[PDB]
């Protein structure tokens, strides 16, 4: 069925919750046993929350090359994502590692670092241009060069150095800073728009690395950001724009990383977004 009038009967009918079961039901099954390996305990969030040793991203490193992140390659619609779980405070220096190591231009965080009171991530970035972060596990420096703060997002232009090499790169920081701490936004303008700012930048593009995305797990408010912006770039690309099925491209992500998508709430707001934005483009 099309998009809009397929959202329309689920919500008339009430079934969301059996869609997205639905949806559990057929995803991908793969191993995961280096995420469990003991000696990667601390370096994982969530006990049920891993990646796939097939698509997970290794670090350059010989002693131990795990991080809790996941290579999604999107073979039609022509793009590539890494999506990682919020940095433990034990790994903020294997996440900048691994920008370094995979060339990314940019960085894509969707929650806050404290939510319903707990903290959600570390504080791996820094707040002053005059006092910058070294990271001596992994021979790092970082910057914060410029901050711009508005209403809903917040862009920072961030310097990474390579202290062995002296190398230098620029790295974009976009935050979205208003995403509910319960449930999920009302309207989808908010969350477009700073799609389209991420876009406008170029860390999307194929000249740069993949993007790294995350949020506190790295699957559901990070499976919203790449699921819309795959779907509106295959509604671009194909001559029927009408034959985009926003469930098989799910799945098919659902090959790479596990649980992208945690609630039948965020799958309604991901039809919702893809419908709205494909107003916007035309
Ligand atoms: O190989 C790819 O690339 C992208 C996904 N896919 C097939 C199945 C679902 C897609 O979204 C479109 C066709």
């Amino acid at each position: 069925m099309e998009m809009e009038k397929e959202f329309e009967q689920i919500d008339k009918s009430g079934s969301w919750a059996a869609i997205y079961q639905d949806i559990r039901h057929e995803a991908s099954d793969f191993p995961s046993r280096v995420a469990k390996l003991p000696k990667n305990k601390n370096r994982n969030r969530y006990r049920d929350v891993s990646p796939f040793d097939h698509s997970r991203i290794k670090l350059h490193q010989e002693d131990n090359d795990y991080i809790n992140a996941s290579l999604i390659k999107m073979e039609e619609a022509q793009r590539s994502y890494i999506l990682t779980q919020g940095p433990l405070p034990n790994t903020v220096g294997h996440f900048w590692e691994m920008v370094w190591e995979q060339k990314s231009r940019g960085v894509v965080m969707l929650n806050r670092v404290m939510e319903k009171g707990s903290l959600k991530c570390a504080q791996y970035w820094p707040q002053k241009e005059e006092k910058e972060m070294i990271f001596e596990d992994t021979n790092l420096k970082l910057t914060l060069i410029s901050e711009d703060i508005k209403s809903y997002y917040t862009v920072r232009q961030l310097e990474l150095e390579n202290l062995t090499t002296q190398e230098t790169r620029e790295i974009l920081h976009f935050h979205y800073t208003t995403w509910p701490d319960f449930g999920v936004p009302e309207s989808p303008a908010s969350f477009l728009n700073f799609l389209f700012k991420v876009r406008e930048s170029g860390s999307l593009s194929p000249e740069h690395g993949p993007v790294v995305v995350h949020c506190s797990a790295g699957i559901g408010r990070s499976g919203t950001f790449c699921l819309a912006d795959t779907c509106l770039l295959l509604m671009d690309k194909r001559k029927d724009p009408s034959s985009v099925d926003i469930k098989k491209v799910l799945l098919e992500m659902r090959k790479f990383r596990m649980g992208l998508i945690q609630t039948a709430d965020q799958l309604r707001f991901s039809y919702l977004a893809v419908i709205e934005g494909a107003k916007f483009i035309m």
